[PDB]
């Protein structure tokens, strides 16, 4: 099955051979999950034209402004190495399986945020399914989302700190789904951000 990608304002099917040729031509494939307006993904594409930068978000309309920009000629802000895909991470199409050298989840919200905080299987499986073995997962959550008014998707959950990553069982759920936690830290810029890094391996018990 072909991927559903933005070309400017319209959803299209990506030729499976063009997708394959694009991956092989790249020095690294970065999959940015929940890319939002995709401006961060576009910046990365522009700074590393040797990377294939794949932004994944179900809310595809929000990405269209960046897509229009990425599709212009090179001299006018074009980024042909940026591929934006309409999909939710938990139902990620087969053509995205095993592609990524690096998976980033930067300031998620909604299902993606609750999923990573709880370690929901469907979200963590989807994230794992897009990674090559050995790829890093890099998650950043701003801890100010836990100050009032707290958003609905994490209202009922205690604030995620290095200590609760452990005591809620989140490193164990990660391990059961093929993610080995390599590092967690809180970085004070000034909003404090929680960073979690894991590496794609075989599932454990
Ligand atoms: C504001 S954005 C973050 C933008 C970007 N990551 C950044 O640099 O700040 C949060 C995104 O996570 C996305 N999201 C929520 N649930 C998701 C899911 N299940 N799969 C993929 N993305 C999802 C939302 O649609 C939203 O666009």
């Amino acid at each position: 099955t072909a991927l559903k990608v933005l070309a400017g304002k319209k959803l299209t099917d990506l030729d499976p051979d063009e997708w394959a040729k694009a991956q092989a031509s790249a020095e690294r494939i970065l999959v940015d999950v929940g890319t939002g307006d995709a401006r961060t993904a576009y910046r990365q594409a522009i700074a590393h034209p040797e990377w294939l930068v794949v932004g994944v978000d179900p809310a595809w309309q929000r990405m269209t402004e960046t897509a229009v920009r990425a599709a212009r000629k090179p001299a006018k802000g074009g980024a042909p190495n940026l591929v934006l895909v309409s999909s939710a991470i938990e139902t990620v199409p087969a053509a995205l399986h095993g592609v990524a050298d690096e998976v980033m989840v930067l300031m998620p919200w909604g299902k993606l945020l609750r999923g990573v905080v709880l370690g929901e299987a469907d979200v963590l499986s989807g994230l794992r399914a897009v990674a090559k073995p050995g790829a890093p997962l890099e998650i950043s959550i701003g801890t100010s989302i836990w100050r009032e008014p707290i958003p609905l998707e994490i209202r009922d959950l205690p604030e995620l700190t290095p200590e609760t990553v452990v005591s809620t069982g989140l490193t164990d759920r990660l391990a059961a789904l093929g993610w080995q936690v390599a590092d967690v830290r809180l970085v004070p810029h000034t909003e404090t951000v929680l960073h979690l890094r894991a590496v794609a391996v075989d599932p454990r018990d």
